[PDB]
C-alpha cells in the first residue's frame, strides 16, 4: 500500500478528498486519500496520501510535482 | 495520541478538516485532523481521526455522537 503511494506536501484545511483524487485522476485509478491537517485556521500546515490502486500511477503522478492545487504549489514524492 | 483521539464515522469525500474542527471546537482544542476516504464520488464511505491537546476533550465529544455534520448522522467514539 505504501508502495503504492505518495505524499502530496502543501495541502490545506479547506481541501477535500474529491479535490485531491479528480487532480491524480489522470494519473490512475485511486484506492484513498488521507488529509492530514495540523492547522485548521490562519496560515495553512497539512499533507495528504493518494493511495493508488496500481504501483505503476505513482511513477506517472511525479509529474504532478509543483502543479497548482487550490492556488498553491504542491510537492510530490513516492510515500518515504 | 490514540489516547486524545477519536474515530469519526460517516465522513464524506467533499469534508474539510477546517469543518471537521469547527464540529469539534466546543469540545477542546484539536491537535490534528485525519480525513480518510475510500469513495470520491457517488456514495461516500470514509472516515475521520481528531486527535485533541487534551485526553479529557474525548469524553466531552462522545456528546456529539449521532450529530448531525454535513447533513448526515456522524459516529463518534473512542479511537479503537
Amino acid at each position: 500500500a505504501d508502495a503504492r503511494s505518495i505524499y502530496v506536501g502543501n495541502v490545506d484545511y479547506g481541501a477535500t478528498a474529491e479535490e485531491l483524487e479528480a487532480h491524480f485522476h489522470g494519473c490512475g485509478s485511486v484506492n484513498r486519500v488521507t488529509i492530514l491537517c495540523d492547522k485548521f485556521s490562519g496560515h495553512p500546515k497539512g499533507f495528504a496520501y493518494i493511495e493508488f490502486s496500481d504501483k505503476e500511477s505513482v511513477r506517472t503522478s511525479l509529474a504532478l510535482d509543483e502543479s497548482l492545487f487550490r492556488g498553491r504549489q504542491i510537492k510530490v514524492i513516492p510515500k518515504r
